[PDB]
């Protein structure tokens, strides 16, 4: 029993991380195959972050303005592209450590794996969500950029996330491997609305479920609710609406637990209506949106990778 | 910024984590050099955990009654001999992947990633601290055995924390890798109390230097206390009490924030004496104490490995 909010092991991902660097600029690049990606504001200067022509500063750089190092070992950079907001860094080495491999553009509530890196080597590794606002709560320093998330199935990593920016309100921003931002934000220096958060309705639920499975279940109540009466509650304390999807994808979760979707509802109605009163929900004083339905039967079930 | 209970890298505890298996039983083991590492009650049967002597249950197996796998290939076990509570069966061939090593036999109060697998495959990795009652308040299910906490130094893998048990209770009890127990806990199915656990107040202090580090400082007050006075509130909240030499360790963070450690001290009496009265501290609705003084300079300087 026991739940943590637990992190992919890292090591496939360990394996692709190398250090980009640029003038003056450095960064965290993911090598894959014979292709190294990074955000493309390694081309940058401090200045130019204020308002940079993409274009423009990547014209001025060749191939052999790019510096990738693998540890102690040159890589040699024999061609470069830009694709929306990440560059690519064909190499003429193969990485010999290339997982099996995906990437993916993940929905809002969904949750990865982040590896932290500094200089193309790993600081640590933390579970964190895609928030409903396409941001996250992250923890990056300077030279954080390049950090990808991601996720593991058996043995192949799916690739989700690179870190491209801290907002000015503290939280953090950055695309898919293709270098699309998740959310409305560019690559600039500049003030950017993140917009509205809510929490994952579901993702608590799926909480509420982990915590009935490992025995705390005070906060089950008498009371049962519909979709549309718990949506009217739900709007009002900033959660998602919750849909039939949602719903069926909590099957599991209910069938285990003999509690009904709609009661844990009910439930849950309760806490945002009453408060948590002072005591505590598998150790927590708030109500914990980072879990995926997903997550919780992986966690319980303890499914294993490699 | 942002600040995240962040584990170590785990890629390399994963190449040496391995699947042990004695009669029915299967567990996980740590291969290191030419020794795979266990917990003793890998020879039990369901029956023999009632009460165990691991001596004479010991004496009916074998060499050859210890299938050692590590993926697809067996591992030949041309020895065996138990320390304490742990099964060192020495194997015929060196881990190609032993990383630099160390056992360290940790205090209360530290921290540690654990690596949780299941048939010598990792399912996750997470952050957890050695309470002052010796446990942990783990994430493990049946077959985690064998499980390992571990820090990471530069290249230097230190373990610390082998998993054997989880309490009556549901929280977690193993041993160092010379299988002595942390705390007064033995392998057998039996009834074992934990006693009092304390809050880590050095770690929550850590914590609060944390919180001002990433702007999170409306708990600053205008009040500062004494050693002795702040103790005894201590006491009174279960908390560990203050020493001089932990007073030294937050040093560092003191020097960064400008806040002397007994100003710190005072709003975390107030915190403790008035609630946190609906308000969160780094998004927690609580007083966090998994976070070590050296936890927080690595994660808010950016240290690496590998
Ligand atoms: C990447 O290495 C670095 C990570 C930042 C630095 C502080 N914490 C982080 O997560 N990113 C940047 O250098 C980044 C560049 C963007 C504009 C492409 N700048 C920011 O992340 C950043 C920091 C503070 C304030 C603002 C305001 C607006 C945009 N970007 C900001
Ligand atoms: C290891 O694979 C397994 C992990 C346990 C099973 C449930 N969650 C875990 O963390 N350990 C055991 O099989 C273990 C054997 C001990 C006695 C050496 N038994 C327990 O951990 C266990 C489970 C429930 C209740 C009790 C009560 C007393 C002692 N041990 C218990």
């Amino acid at each position: 029993s026991g739940f943590r909010k637990m992190a992919f092991p890292s090591g496939k991902v360990e394996g692709c991380m190398v250090q980009v660097t640029c003038g003056t600029t450095t960064l965290n690049g993911l090598w894959l195959d014979d292709v190294v990606y990074c955000p493309r504001h390694v081309i940058c200067t401090s200045e130019d972050m204020l308002n940079p022509n993409y274009e423009d500063l990547l014209i001025r750089k060749s191939n052999h303005n790019f510096l990738v190092q693998a540890g102690n070992v040159q890589l040699r950079v024999i061609g470069h592209s830009m694709q929306n907001c990440v560059l690519k860094l064909k190499v003429d080495t193969a990485n010999p450590k290339t997982p099996k491999y995906k990437f993916v553009r993940i929905q809002p509530g969904q949750t990865f794996s982040v590896l932290a890196c500094y200089n193309g080597s790993p600081s640590g590794v933390y579970q964190c969500a895609m928030r409903p606002n396409f941001t996250i709560k992250g923890s990056f320093l300077n030279g954080s950029c390049g950090s990808v998330g991601f996720n593991i199935d058996y043995d192949c990593v799916s690739f989700c996330y690179m870190h491209h920016m801290e907002l000015p309100t503290g939280v953090h921003a950055g695309t898919d491997l293709e270098g699309n931002f998740y959310g409305p934000f560019v690559d600039r220096q500049t003030a950017q609305a993140a917009g509205t958060d809510t929490t994952i309705t579901v993702n608590v639920l799926a909480w509420l479920y982990a915590a009935v499975i490992n025995g705390d279940r005070w906060f089950l109540n008498r009371f049962t609710t519909t979709l549309n009466d718990f949506n009217l509650v739900a709007m009002k304390y900033n959660y998602e609406p919750l849909t039939q999807d949602h719903v069926d994808i909590l099957g599991p979760l209910s069938a285990q637990t003999g509690i009904a979707v709609l009661d844990m509802c009910a439930s849950l109605k309760e806490l945002l209506q009453n408060g948590m009163n002072g005591r505590t929900i598998l150790g927590s004083a708030l109500l914990e949106d980072e879990f995926t339905p997903f997550d919780v039967v992986r966690q319980c079930s303890g499914v294993t990778f490699q």
